[PDB]
């Protein structure tokens, strides 16, 4: 349906990008080109070094149901060699508790799991679709807190936020139950719950370093692109060294930003105004009274608490002078936006009270994180809408926006873009 000679620009050199060449590689679309702004590549899978070891500004873990990621592994040669992830829970007071192990709670969250497992098993069948373009039930299109409402099953939300919000999603009193359950769907709840998680020695990033210098075409890197314009069939790109052609382009940065170097028509504008996306702050520290594992801060999760510091992640057990993360969230829409200074404030005082004060801040990072829509926007057809759009002036659209904010679900739609329509 697209003719393998066709010149493809692809842009964005993170796992969405990368991925794109890939598959569009491995169906015989030799010419392409992967354009990238910064001096590197694998985006938020993001892994500097550190006293001879890499630590995570960014992604850190998958799940063993994450088959696209699985296959980018065979192909670079990488494999799931990663320290062991533990976790335990601490109120904001910084006590210990054992969820788990709470007589009342535990049963009645439990049972909700239960009973949101067979809805989704039934009434909710295909839910977990990659991407949006096979509408799904109009009941998850509902913030997840009222579609776990609707269904009587509101303490599933005790198991399901805490790789959720603390994982910088956001909130459930806003954020639709489409996302929420196209990341976390059933098999994948049950491996968090588990600890059957994936982590990586080398960092998230080595993979993505590697699947690029196995491409036929790696990543133009450090490309500062000034336009966009798509006349007479082909897209031109403007740069700050050059300008060239191109018959097609690939879309995996964010779409709203796009607008402002773009002849974006009429639709792009009206729709890609309406992405939404969270402020996750990351800070590299340097602790005394090290940590013995991970800890998750439910207390902190809830909007009101927003900019506290929800989990740290205890990544070198062997090593108390390395590195400790932690992540908050900045926005909300009911609250005002938290300034970078006092998060930062909340991350000494927080850690202070969970008895691992921070001697340093080494590195700190506010991410463009899980660009999304409203649940009025979703509900309203936005992606109906979009995904109509896909091929219209031999434009498509994909990242993050387009599926969910994780590694395995934007290289699965990657994978699938190519599917849909290019072979
Ligand atoms: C703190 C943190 C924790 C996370 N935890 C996990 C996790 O545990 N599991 C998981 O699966 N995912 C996790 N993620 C999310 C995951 O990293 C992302 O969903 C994934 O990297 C998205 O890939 P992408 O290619 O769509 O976007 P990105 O990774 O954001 O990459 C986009 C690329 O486009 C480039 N770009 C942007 N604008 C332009 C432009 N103007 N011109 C050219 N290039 C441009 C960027 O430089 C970047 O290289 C985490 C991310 C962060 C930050
Ligand atoms: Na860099
Ligand atoms: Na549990």
């Amino acid at each position: 349906s697209i003719s393998k000679d066709s010149r493809i620009a692809i842009i964005g050199a993170g796992p969405a990008g990368l991925a794109a060449g890939m598959y569009l590689e491995q169906a015989g679309f030799h010419d392409y080109t992967i354009l990238e702004r910064t001096d590197h590549v694998g985006g938020k899978c993001h892994s500097p070094n550190y006293h001879g070891r890499r630590y995570e500004m960014g992604a850190i873990m998958g799940v063993p149901s994450y088959d696209t990621i699985q296959e980018i592994m065979d192909r670079t040669g990488d494999k799931v060699d990663g320290p062991k992830l533990r976790r335990e829970f601490l109120h904001e007071d910084g006590e210990i508790y054992v969820p788990e192990k709470d007589p009342v709670r535990g049963p009645q969250v439990m049972a909700a799991v239960q009973k949101l497992g067979q809805l989704l098993a039934t009434k909710y069948q295909g839910y977990d679709a990659n991407g949006h373009y096979n509408k799904v039930h109009e009941d998850l299109m509902l913030p997840f807190d009222e579609f776990l409402a609707l269904n009587g099953c509101e303490a599933a939300r005790d198991l399901w936020i805490n790789p959720f919000t603390a994982f910088g999603y956001g909130h459930f009193d806003n954020v639709p139950a489409a996302y929420v359950l196209k990341y976390l769907d059933f098999v994948t709840m049950m491996s968090f719950a588990k600890g059957d998680l994936w982590t990586w020695a080398d960092g998230t990033q080595a993979m993505f370093e590697h699947l690029n210098a196995t491409l036929e075409h790696p990543a133009e890197r450090n490309v500062d692109i000034t336009r966009i314009t798509r006349e007479d069939g082909k897209v031109h790109i403007h740069t700050t060294d050059w300008d060239r052609e191109s018959d097609v382009l690939v879309l995996t940065v964010p779409l709203e930003k796009f607008l402002d170097y773009s002849d974006a028509d009429d639709d792009e504008r009206e729709y890609f105004s309406k992405i939404i996306h969270q402020q996750y702050m990351v800070d590299a520290c340097l602790v005394k009274e090290y940590p013995t594992i991970s800890g998750y801060v439910p207390d902190n999760m809830r909007p009101e608490r927003l900019g506290h510091v929800m989990v740290y992640y205890h990544r070198w057990a062997d090593d108390p002078h390395q590195i400790i993360t932690t992540y908050l969230l900045r926005n909300h829409p009911d609250y005002a936006d938290k300034t970078q200074e006092e998060c930062r404030q909340m991350v000494l005082d927080d850690m202070e009270t969970f008895g691992h004060p921070v001697e340093k801040i080494i590195e700190e990072q506010t991410w463009y994180y899980f660009p999304h829509v409203s649940s009025e926007d979703y509900k309203a057809g936005w992606y109906e809408k979009v995904e109509g759009m896909q091929g219209r002036r031999n434009t498509f659209y994909a990242g993050e926006i387009m599926s969910f904010g994780n590694f395995d679900e934007v290289c699965h739609y990657s994978k699938d873009l190519v599917t849909r329509f290019f072979v």
